[PDB]
């Protein structure tokens, strides 16, 4: 029933991937092109650029900016400073506290793509406003998404992913999301990732970190190997994360100890299909 | 006495340049082109590339990891270590302690460049060799280095250069040095510069971050604002860090307290000029 162990043996293993990436067979009716699911396939990574409007993107950056400068309003299990702070890491549920982010896990060319590569019915296993501050912004050091989401919160398989919608530019210097693209067809063990093998990984497949304006949007793979450096510049870099699962792949017990995780970090445990927002968001 | 008052108020201010950028006319003569010299002028530093041979570049390397990995033949106050081990982080006074770094900065192909640039003889007011180890490189924040070369060492004018010697690749990813150009006409007085008028100055000059295979050299004015972000990337940072200063500015005494700052910093009182010299360097 665990197909993919980790955290058991003192050793880390390169162990192969067990799973498809793309779960569809792919035709003309789909929302990407028959290029874009082969590079996700390879890369496990694509990025989507123009894909909403510029009063859609602007509509966006306020309700990430409303939120962000009034944290007594919302859950403060969901807020997650730099902790030695009070400047904002982090906050979760944003597709469940604001409605603006709700619609916009919903809508079609997000969730589309996300039912064409699951080959499934999706739902938001988790979201995060990653908002990364001018000047004290920390990085993000490598891990697997899904080697936290098996192990801690009992996702089974390799059914899901991750959406990134930029809501700052990224330019190459407040620390972009980096990836280390194919690094999604090997399944790292550890909690986490050891030197030597983000090295050969790294050696093998190279880093990339995808730039971008506002409204682009960066999909991987969960098993993607990624991370960010810190942030130094007077540029902020606040960027929402949708966590699409299939509904197949619905969470079982944590495939390890500690068990449960809090119930922002991961919905638990019984999933409705998403309802797909045909729309713009005004 | 002081035209650059720093430390001496509780409001920092912007205060003007009152020095040239290029201390010398541009002719045939000049060890850069037209465009190069009036480049470094406008935005405070420049980048030549290929100017040592790749023998030559392997060489270096080769004579930087011996210094680096060989802490008994060396001075040990020059030395810094990992508060957690004992890898060296960096040599000071590596002009004298290493006679191949000592020829690296005597080298024409440099020494000529600064000698035009600051339109004297010159001499070498620091130098270091730096090794930043990947995964846990950290950051190092915004600061002119004019700054505190001038309230702590009495460097009285703004006649001095540094020159970065890449000896391991800086891709955009692994915490590259980070420049905002045109910012050495401005003297933004306090030892941290403040935020506001980091914002101000990135704002309207932007920011920019030199790449370069090994052998790149990095030029740039003493009071240029520069700064990186961490690298949690496996590729190591290494340079060659060498700043030269015009023999007719040499130091006076700080124009601070805390007089005056350990000699490995800061060459005092009398320097006899540089030899320059031509030829590979095997
Ligand atoms: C809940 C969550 N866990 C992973 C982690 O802890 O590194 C991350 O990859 C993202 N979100
Ligand atoms: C000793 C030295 N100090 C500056 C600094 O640490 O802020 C750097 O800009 C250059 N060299
Ligand atoms: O935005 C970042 O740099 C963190 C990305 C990440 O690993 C996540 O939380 O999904
Ligand atoms: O100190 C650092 O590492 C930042 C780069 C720099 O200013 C230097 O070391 O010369
Ligand atoms: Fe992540
Ligand atoms: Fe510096």
């Amino acid at each position: 029933q665990d197909l993919y162990p980790s955290r058991q043996r003192a050793d880390a293993e390169m162990r192969p991937r067990l799973d498809p990436v793309v779960h569809s067979e792919w035709t003309n009716d789909a929302p990407i092109s028959a290029r874009q699911a082969a590079a996700f396939d390879r890369d496990g990574y694509i990025v989507l650029e123009d894909i909403f409007s510029a009063d859609e993107v602007a509509f966006l950056q306020k309700a990430a900016g409303n939120l962000l400068a009034d944290p007594a309003a919302l859950d403060a299990d969901t807020i997650v400073t730099e902790p030695q702070s009070n400047e904002i890491r982090s906050i979760f549920e944003i597709h469940a506290q604001s409605p603006v982010m709700a619609r916009l896990a919903a809508d079609a060319r997000l969730a589309d793509v996300a039912r064409f590569l699951l080959g499934d019915e999706v739902y938001i296993h988790q979201s995060r406003l990653n908002y990364k501050p001018g000047f004290k912004g920390r990085e993000f050091y490598w891990h697997s998404d899904f080697e936290t989401w098996h192990v801690e919160d009992g996702m089974p398989r390799m059914r899901a992913l991750s959406m990134s919608v930029l809501l700052a530019e990224n330019t190459p210097h407040n620390g972009p999301l980096m990836v280390i693209p194919g690094s999604h067809r090997t399944y790292l063990t550890c909690g986490v990732p050891d030197e030597e093998s983000l090295a050969e990984l790294a050696h093998r497949h190279g880093i990339v970190a995808p730039t971008g304006k506002p409204g682009t949007v960066i999909l991987f793979d969960c098993n993607l190997m990624h991370g960010s450096n810190g942030n130094i510049t007077p540029f902020p870099r606040a960027n929402a994360f949708l966590v699409y699962n299939a509904v197949s792949n619905r969470l079982e017990k944590p495939f390890g100890v500690e068990k449960p995780r809090p119930w922002f970090l991961a919905r638990r445990g019984e999933p409705a299909a998403l309802r797909v927002e045909r729309g713009p968001l005004v």
